[PDB]
Protein backbone atom coordinates (compact mmCIF):
# COMPACT_ATOMS: atom_id res chain seq x y z
CA UNK A 1 0.00 0.00 0.00
CA UNK A 2 2.63 2.59 1.19
CA UNK A 3 5.33 0.74 -0.91
CA UNK A 4 5.92 3.18 -3.86
CA UNK A 5 8.15 2.18 -6.86
CA UNK A 6 10.87 4.82 -7.65
CA UNK A 7 13.13 4.97 -10.74
CA UNK A 8 16.57 6.60 -11.04
CA UNK A 9 16.43 10.38 -11.76
CA UNK A 10 17.04 10.06 -15.57
CA UNK A 11 14.34 7.34 -16.04
CA UNK A 12 11.99 9.24 -13.63
CA UNK A 13 12.31 12.38 -15.90
CA UNK A 14 12.62 10.63 -19.31
CA UNK A 15 9.64 8.20 -18.70
CA UNK A 16 7.09 11.11 -18.90
CA UNK A 17 8.31 11.95 -22.46
CA UNK A 18 6.66 10.18 -25.48
CA UNK A 19 10.09 9.24 -27.07
CA UNK A 20 11.33 7.41 -23.89
CA UNK A 21 13.19 4.08 -24.63
CA UNK A 22 12.82 1.42 -21.82
CA UNK A 23 16.51 0.39 -22.23
CA UNK A 24 18.29 -3.00 -22.60
CA UNK A 25 17.83 -4.21 -18.95
CA UNK A 26 14.85 -6.65 -19.05
CA UNK A 27 14.72 -6.97 -15.21
CA UNK A 28 13.78 -3.23 -14.91
CA UNK A 29 10.83 -3.47 -17.39
CA UNK A 30 8.29 -4.90 -14.84
CA UNK A 31 9.13 -2.14 -12.28
CA UNK A 32 8.83 0.42 -15.16
CA UNK A 33 5.29 -0.96 -15.87
CA UNK A 34 4.26 -0.96 -12.15
CA UNK A 35 5.64 2.61 -11.75
CA UNK A 36 3.44 3.69 -14.75
CA UNK A 37 0.28 1.88 -13.44
CA UNK A 38 0.68 3.49 -9.93
CA UNK A 39 1.05 7.02 -11.53
CA UNK A 40 -1.64 6.65 -14.32
CA UNK A 41 -4.31 4.75 -12.33
CA UNK A 42 -3.35 4.96 -8.60
CA UNK A 43 -1.36 2.90 -6.00
CA UNK A 44 -4.72 1.25 -4.92
CA UNK A 45 -5.93 0.27 -8.50
CA UNK A 46 -4.33 -3.25 -8.21
CA UNK A 47 -3.03 -5.52 -5.37
CA UNK A 48 0.80 -5.48 -5.87
CA UNK A 49 1.15 -9.27 -5.15
CA UNK A 50 -1.39 -10.13 -7.96
CA UNK A 51 -0.08 -7.44 -10.39
CA UNK A 52 3.57 -8.68 -10.14
CA UNK A 53 2.24 -12.26 -10.65
CA UNK A 54 0.13 -11.18 -13.68
CA UNK A 55 3.15 -9.24 -15.13
CA UNK A 56 5.51 -12.27 -14.96
CA UNK A 57 2.85 -14.66 -16.40
CA UNK A 58 2.35 -12.20 -19.34
CA UNK A 59 6.18 -11.96 -19.79
CA UNK A 60 6.47 -15.82 -19.86
CA UNK A 61 3.79 -16.07 -22.65
CA UNK A 62 5.75 -13.64 -24.92
CA UNK A 63 8.07 -15.65 -27.25
CA UNK A 64 11.76 -14.85 -28.07
CA UNK A 65 11.06 -13.24 -31.51
CA UNK A 66 13.03 -10.28 -32.98
CA UNK A 67 10.22 -7.64 -32.63
CA UNK A 68 6.79 -8.84 -31.24
CA UNK A 69 8.39 -9.63 -27.85
CA UNK A 70 8.12 -8.70 -24.14
CA UNK A 71 10.04 -5.43 -24.94
CA UNK A 72 7.41 -4.37 -27.60
CA UNK A 73 4.61 -5.06 -25.06
CA UNK A 74 6.16 -2.72 -22.42
CA UNK A 75 7.12 -0.10 -25.08
CA UNK A 76 3.45 0.02 -26.35
CA UNK A 77 2.26 0.24 -22.68
CA UNK A 78 4.64 3.23 -22.10
CA UNK A 79 3.29 5.16 -25.14
CA UNK A 80 -0.25 4.58 -23.71
CA UNK A 81 1.00 5.87 -20.29
CA UNK A 82 2.40 9.02 -22.03
CA UNK A 83 -0.97 9.61 -23.85
CA UNK A 84 -3.04 9.07 -20.64
CA UNK A 85 -0.76 11.39 -18.57
CA UNK A 86 -1.05 14.21 -21.20
CA UNK A 87 -4.90 13.72 -21.43
CA UNK A 88 -5.53 13.54 -17.62
CA UNK A 89 -9.28 14.44 -17.38
CA UNK A 90 -10.59 12.85 -20.66
CA UNK A 91 -10.45 9.16 -19.44
CA UNK A 92 -12.35 7.18 -16.73
CA UNK A 93 -10.71 5.09 -13.93
CA UNK A 94 -11.71 1.79 -15.70
CA UNK A 95 -10.28 2.95 -19.09
CA UNK A 96 -6.86 3.83 -17.52
CA UNK A 97 -6.86 0.43 -15.71
CA UNK A 98 -7.79 -1.52 -18.87
CA UNK A 99 -5.79 0.33 -21.59
CA UNK A 100 -2.35 -0.23 -19.87
CA UNK A 101 -3.20 -3.96 -19.34
CA UNK A 102 -4.53 -4.16 -22.93
CA UNK A 103 -1.22 -2.70 -24.23
CA UNK A 104 0.96 -5.12 -22.16
CA UNK A 105 -1.16 -8.07 -23.42
CA UNK A 106 -1.89 -6.97 -27.06
CA UNK A 107 0.69 -9.33 -28.74
CA UNK A 108 0.57 -12.28 -26.23
CA UNK A 109 2.05 -15.49 -27.78
CA UNK A 110 2.98 -13.80 -31.09
CA UNK A 111 5.08 -16.17 -33.31
CA UNK A 112 6.40 -13.34 -35.61
CA UNK A 113 4.03 -14.12 -38.58
CA UNK A 114 1.13 -11.98 -39.97
CA UNK A 115 -2.57 -13.05 -40.07
CA UNK A 116 -2.06 -13.66 -43.88
CA UNK A 117 0.77 -16.25 -43.38
CA UNK A 118 -1.49 -18.07 -40.85
CA UNK A 119 -4.33 -18.17 -43.47
CA UNK A 120 -2.00 -19.45 -46.26
CA UNK A 121 -0.26 -21.95 -43.89
CA UNK A 122 -3.82 -23.15 -42.90
CA UNK A 123 -2.96 -22.75 -39.16
CA UNK A 124 -5.59 -24.04 -36.64
CA UNK A 125 -6.04 -20.41 -35.31
CA UNK A 126 -7.12 -19.36 -38.87
CA UNK A 127 -10.03 -21.95 -38.62
CA UNK A 128 -11.03 -20.75 -35.08
CA UNK A 129 -10.81 -16.95 -35.89
CA UNK A 130 -11.66 -15.99 -39.53
CA UNK A 131 -10.53 -12.28 -39.20
CA UNK A 132 -7.99 -10.54 -36.89
CA UNK A 133 -6.67 -14.12 -36.31
CA UNK A 134 -3.68 -13.26 -34.03
CA UNK A 135 -5.54 -10.41 -32.24
CA UNK A 136 -8.44 -12.75 -31.23
CA UNK A 137 -5.71 -15.15 -29.94
CA UNK A 138 -3.90 -12.33 -27.98
CA UNK A 139 -7.22 -11.54 -26.17
CA UNK A 140 -7.89 -15.31 -25.56
CA UNK A 141 -4.39 -15.60 -24.02
CA UNK A 142 -5.12 -12.49 -21.84
CA UNK A 143 -8.38 -14.04 -20.44
CA UNK A 144 -6.51 -17.37 -19.72
CA UNK A 145 -3.83 -15.51 -17.66
CA UNK A 146 -6.57 -13.48 -15.82
CA UNK A 147 -8.24 -16.90 -14.96
CA UNK A 148 -4.99 -18.34 -13.43
CA UNK A 149 -4.96 -18.74 -9.58
CA UNK A 150 -3.94 -15.45 -7.84
CA UNK A 151 -3.82 -13.55 -11.23
CA UNK A 152 -7.26 -11.77 -11.12
CA UNK A 153 -6.03 -8.13 -10.89
CA UNK A 154 -9.70 -6.90 -11.27
CA UNK A 155 -10.93 -8.83 -8.14
CA UNK A 156 -12.15 -5.56 -6.43
CA UNK A 157 -14.36 -4.65 -9.50
CA UNK A 158 -18.11 -5.54 -9.52
CA UNK A 159 -19.69 -8.02 -11.99
CA UNK A 160 -20.65 -5.09 -14.35
CA UNK A 161 -17.34 -3.16 -13.98
CA UNK A 162 -15.38 -6.43 -14.64
CA UNK A 163 -17.43 -7.03 -17.87
CA UNK A 164 -16.83 -3.35 -18.96
CA UNK A 165 -13.00 -3.47 -18.50
CA UNK A 166 -12.75 -6.90 -20.28
CA UNK A 167 -14.82 -5.30 -23.12
CA UNK A 168 -12.41 -2.26 -23.18
CA UNK A 169 -9.42 -4.69 -23.33
CA UNK A 170 -11.06 -6.84 -26.07
CA UNK A 171 -11.88 -3.92 -28.45
CA UNK A 172 -8.46 -2.35 -27.62
CA UNK A 173 -6.59 -5.58 -28.58
CA UNK A 174 -8.73 -6.25 -31.73
CA UNK A 175 -7.99 -2.64 -32.81
CA UNK A 176 -4.19 -3.40 -33.13
CA UNK A 177 -5.14 -5.43 -36.27
CA UNK A 178 -3.72 -2.85 -38.71
CA UNK A 179 -6.19 -4.00 -41.47
CA UNK A 180 -9.03 -2.42 -39.33
CA UNK A 181 -7.03 0.84 -38.66
CA UNK A 182 -7.61 2.33 -42.19
CA UNK A 183 -11.45 2.43 -41.90
CA UNK A 184 -11.26 3.34 -38.18
CA UNK A 185 -9.08 6.44 -38.96
CA UNK A 186 -11.12 7.51 -42.06
CA UNK A 187 -14.36 7.39 -39.96
CA UNK A 188 -12.63 9.35 -37.12
CA UNK A 189 -11.29 11.80 -39.82
CA UNK A 190 -14.91 12.40 -41.14
CA UNK A 191 -16.41 12.70 -37.57
CA UNK A 192 -13.75 15.26 -36.44
CA UNK A 193 -14.08 17.46 -39.61
CA UNK A 194 -17.96 17.64 -39.55
CA UNK A 195 -18.00 18.25 -35.73
CA UNK A 196 -20.16 15.10 -35.15
CA UNK A 197 -17.33 13.56 -32.98
CA UNK A 198 -18.60 13.24 -29.35
CA UNK A 199 -16.65 11.52 -26.48
CA UNK A 200 -19.97 10.94 -24.54
CA UNK A 201 -20.87 8.54 -27.45
CA UNK A 202 -19.45 5.06 -26.55
CA UNK A 203 -19.05 3.95 -30.26
CA UNK A 204 -16.97 7.19 -30.74
CA UNK A 205 -14.82 6.48 -27.58
CA UNK A 206 -14.26 2.91 -28.92
CA UNK A 207 -12.92 4.43 -32.19
CA UNK A 208 -10.68 7.01 -30.40
CA UNK A 209 -9.28 4.25 -28.11
CA UNK A 210 -8.68 2.09 -31.27
CA UNK A 211 -6.62 4.92 -32.87
CA UNK A 212 -4.65 5.38 -29.59
CA UNK A 213 -3.96 1.58 -29.74
CA UNK A 214 -2.60 1.88 -33.35
CA UNK A 215 -0.54 4.94 -32.31
CA UNK A 216 0.98 3.09 -29.30
CA UNK A 217 1.52 -0.09 -31.42
CA UNK A 218 3.49 1.99 -34.02
CA UNK A 219 5.31 4.26 -31.49
CA UNK A 220 8.69 2.75 -32.76
CA UNK A 221 8.42 5.37 -35.60
CA UNK A 222 8.08 8.17 -32.91
CA UNK A 223 11.38 7.48 -31.04
CA UNK A 224 14.67 9.33 -31.68
CA UNK A 225 16.27 8.26 -35.00
CA UNK A 226 18.97 5.94 -33.55
CA UNK A 227 16.18 3.89 -31.76
CA UNK A 228 13.80 3.93 -34.82
CA UNK A 229 16.64 2.86 -37.19
CA UNK A 230 17.75 -0.04 -34.93
CA UNK A 231 14.15 -1.17 -34.23
CA UNK A 232 13.62 -1.43 -38.06
CA UNK A 233 16.32 -4.24 -38.10
CA UNK A 234 14.04 -6.27 -35.73
CA UNK A 235 10.86 -5.59 -37.80
CA UNK A 236 12.46 -6.73 -41.11
CA UNK A 237 14.03 -9.80 -39.35
CA UNK A 238 10.44 -11.09 -38.74
CA UNK A 239 9.16 -9.91 -42.20
CA UNK A 240 12.03 -11.69 -44.07
CA UNK A 241 11.59 -14.82 -41.83
CA UNK A 242 7.90 -14.74 -42.95
CA UNK A 243 8.98 -14.28 -46.62
CA UNK A 244 11.30 -17.33 -46.36
CA UNK A 245 8.28 -19.33 -45.03
CA UNK A 246 6.06 -18.03 -47.93
CA UNK A 247 8.75 -19.28 -50.40
CA UNK A 248 8.69 -22.72 -48.60
CA UNK A 249 4.86 -22.77 -49.24
CA UNK A 250 5.69 -22.06 -52.97
CA UNK A 251 4.43 -18.41 -52.81
CA UNK A 252 6.55 -15.41 -53.97
CA UNK A 253 6.23 -13.00 -50.99
CA UNK A 254 5.47 -9.23 -51.23
CA UNK A 255 8.74 -7.19 -51.54
CA UNK A 256 8.31 -6.06 -47.88
CA UNK A 257 9.00 -9.71 -46.80
CA UNK A 258 11.55 -10.53 -49.57
CA UNK A 259 15.11 -10.38 -48.10
CA UNK A 260 16.46 -10.33 -51.72
CA UNK A 261 14.79 -6.85 -52.02
CA UNK A 262 16.29 -5.31 -48.79
CA UNK A 263 17.81 -2.50 -51.01
CA UNK A 264 14.16 -1.20 -51.35
CA UNK A 265 13.72 -0.79 -47.51
CA UNK A 266 14.28 3.01 -47.24
CA UNK A 267 11.63 3.63 -49.99
CA UNK A 268 9.36 0.96 -48.37
CA UNK A 269 9.59 2.77 -44.97
CA UNK A 270 8.86 6.06 -46.87
CA UNK A 271 5.59 4.49 -48.19
CA UNK A 272 4.58 3.22 -44.70
CA UNK A 273 5.09 6.68 -43.04
CA UNK A 274 2.93 8.38 -45.79
CA UNK A 275 0.26 5.57 -46.07
CA UNK A 276 -0.05 4.61 -42.32
CA UNK A 277 2.05 6.43 -39.65
CA UNK A 278 1.67 10.18 -40.53
CA UNK A 279 -2.12 9.82 -41.18
CA UNK A 280 -2.44 7.93 -37.84
CA UNK A 281 -0.58 10.52 -35.68
CA UNK A 282 -2.20 13.47 -37.64
CA UNK A 283 -5.80 12.35 -36.78
CA UNK A 284 -4.66 11.53 -33.18
CA UNK A 285 -3.23 15.09 -32.69
CA UNK A 286 -6.53 16.52 -34.12
CA UNK A 287 -8.65 14.53 -31.59
CA UNK A 288 -6.12 14.68 -28.67
CA UNK A 289 -3.98 17.83 -29.12
CA UNK A 290 -1.43 17.07 -26.34
CA UNK A 291 -0.22 13.99 -28.40
CA UNK A 292 1.51 16.37 -30.91
CA UNK A 293 5.07 15.22 -29.96
CA UNK A 294 4.23 11.79 -31.52
CA UNK A 295 3.48 13.53 -34.89
CA UNK A 296 6.61 15.78 -34.69
CA UNK A 297 8.86 12.74 -33.89
CA UNK A 298 7.22 10.68 -36.70
CA UNK A 299 7.65 13.64 -39.16
CA UNK A 300 11.33 13.87 -38.04
CA UNK A 301 11.91 10.11 -38.74
CA UNK A 302 10.14 10.36 -42.17
CA UNK A 303 12.73 13.10 -43.01
CA UNK A 304 15.58 10.79 -41.76
CA UNK A 305 14.40 8.03 -44.18
CA UNK A 306 14.34 10.62 -47.06
CA UNK A 307 18.03 11.41 -46.21
CA UNK A 308 18.86 7.64 -46.43
CA UNK A 309 17.49 7.37 -50.02
CA UNK A 310 19.36 10.62 -51.00
CA UNK A 311 22.57 8.83 -49.80
CA UNK A 312 23.28 11.46 -47.03
CA UNK A 313 23.02 8.39 -44.63
CA UNK A 314 23.56 4.55 -44.82
C1 LIG B 1 2.97 -2.85 -39.23
N1 LIG B 1 4.23 -2.18 -38.93
N2 LIG B 1 4.51 -1.85 -37.62
C2 LIG B 1 5.68 -1.22 -37.66
C3 LIG B 1 6.18 -1.13 -38.97
C4 LIG B 1 7.46 -0.57 -39.41
O1 LIG B 1 7.90 -0.87 -40.55
O2 LIG B 1 8.11 0.16 -38.48
C5 LIG B 1 5.22 -1.79 -39.77
C6 LIG B 1 5.05 -1.96 -41.20
O3 LIG B 1 3.97 -2.38 -41.66
N3 LIG B 1 6.05 -1.51 -42.01
C7 LIG B 1 6.02 -1.56 -43.39
C8 LIG B 1 4.83 -1.40 -44.17
C9 LIG B 1 4.98 -1.47 -45.52
N4 LIG B 1 6.24 -1.72 -46.06
C10 LIG B 1 6.68 -1.87 -47.36
C11 LIG B 1 8.04 -2.07 -47.27
C12 LIG B 1 9.01 -2.42 -48.31
C13 LIG B 1 8.60 -2.61 -49.63
C14 LIG B 1 9.51 -2.99 -50.59
C15 LIG B 1 10.81 -3.27 -50.25
C16 LIG B 1 11.21 -3.17 -48.93
C17 LIG B 1 10.31 -2.76 -47.96
N5 LIG B 1 8.45 -2.09 -45.95
C18 LIG B 1 7.35 -1.87 -45.24
N6 LIG B 1 7.22 -1.80 -43.92
MG1 LIG C 1 -0.37 -7.54 -32.90
ZN1 LIG D 1 2.07 -4.82 -31.36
Amino acid sequence: GLMQFTLPVRLCKEIELFHFDIGPFENMWPGIFVYMVHRSCGTSCFELEKLCRFIMSVKKNYRRVPYHNWKHAVTVAHCMYAILQNNHTLFTDLERKGLLIACLCHDLDHRGFSNSYLQKFDHPLAALYSTSTMEQHHFSQTVSILQLEGHNIFSTLSSSEYEQVLEIIRKAIIATDLALYFGNRKQLEEMYQTGSLNLNNQSHRDRVIGLMMTACDLCSVTKLWPVTKLTANDIYAEFWAEGDEMKKLGIQPIPMMDRDKKDEVPQGQLGFYNAVAIPCYTTLTQILPPTEPLLKACRDNLSQWEKVIRGEET
